[PDB]
């Protein structure tokens, strides 16, 4: 399938060249697979989520996203127009709050929470966590990334947008999941991506379109839009049983565009998302 005149980040991923303006993907489109976004929210009744998102965990007053960056980056995932997995379902965990924060016991119940919550839902491809969030370093923070990882989610994290090494950045800087660094449509280090030996790959983050609430649509930039597009990615393999949750990282980075971008420092990964299409 073709998607034509797509966002530059959805042809990106399925080009070996930048500057092209066509998503080819396979139609599958991640159908089987759910992606839970651990975030501000998502405006489920959005008409680009088809009715394939539902929030089903909120740790404030409501569970409706007043910010709007949840629904951004859930529309990445999986939105019609805008999304890498356009079939998949998507679950909503709010444990930011509308003004786009919130505390690190919070964020790592919500973690907690979706180890458990997998259990009851029926997601016979696979179970991806995207996690565009973070702040300093913080070991239980960490921990709560590698439990989530262990108990058989893919979990993607943003790299932080400090233009600094990961390493002191909590969720980014667990190794056992997967930290996504951000990248612009001329294959350049996004100038905000934080960068380092604990980046796995590199999404495209810089003026993203996607989804926001009152049903509009809106660019922005951050690792915290490209990690989405990794976690999209994730969902599409695993339906189409190219890999797992355990080894779905491992395996984009195997199958990444290697070389392709500049402005990376040395010791960082030269790795950028790709699904590797062939009509
Ligand atoms: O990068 C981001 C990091 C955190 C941490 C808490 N909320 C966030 C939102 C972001 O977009
Ligand atoms: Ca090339
Ligand atoms: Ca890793």
């Amino acid at each position: 399938a073709a998607q034509t005149n797509a966002p530059w980040g959805l042809a990106r991923i399925s080009s070996t060249s930048p500057g092209t303006s066509t998503y080819y993907y396979d139609e599958s489109a991640g159908q089987g697979s759910c992606v839970y976004v651990i975030d501000t929210g998502i405006e489920a009744s959005h008409p680009e989520f088809e009715g394939r998102a539902q929030m089903v965990k909120t740790y404030y007053y409501s569970s409706r996203d007043g910010n709007g960056h949840g629904t951004h980056c859930a529309g990445t995932v999986g939105s019609r127009t805008y999304g890498v997995a356009k079939k998949t379902q998507l679950f909503g965990v709010k444990v930011l709050d509308d003004n786009g924060s919130g505390q690190y016991s919070t964020i790592i119940a919500g973690m907690d929470f979706v180890a458990s919550d997998k259990n009851n839902r029926n997601c016979p491809k696979g179970v991806v966590a995207s996690l565009s969030l973070g702040g300093g370093y913080s070991s239980s923070v960490n921990s709560a990334a590698a439990r989530l990882q262990s108990s058989g989610v893919m979990v993607a994290v943003a790299a932080g947008n400090n233009n600094a090494d990961a390493r002191n950045y909590s969720p980014a800087s667990e190794p056992s999941v997967c930290t996504v660094g951000a990248s612009d449509r001329y294959d350049r280090r996004s100038s905000f991506s934080n960068y380092g030996s604990v980046l796995d790959i590199f999404g495209p983050g810089t003026s993203i379109l996607s989804t926001w609430i009152g049903g509009s649509t809106r660019s922005i930039s951050g690792t915290s839009m490209a990690t989405p597009h990794v976690a999209g990615l994730a969902a599409y393999l695993m339906t189409l049983g190219k890999t797992t949750a355990a080894s779905a990282c491992r395996y984009i980075a195997d199958t990444a565009n290697k070389g392709d971008l500049s402005n990376i420092p040395f010791g960082t990964v030269n790795l950028l998302a790709y699904n590797n299409y062939q009509a």
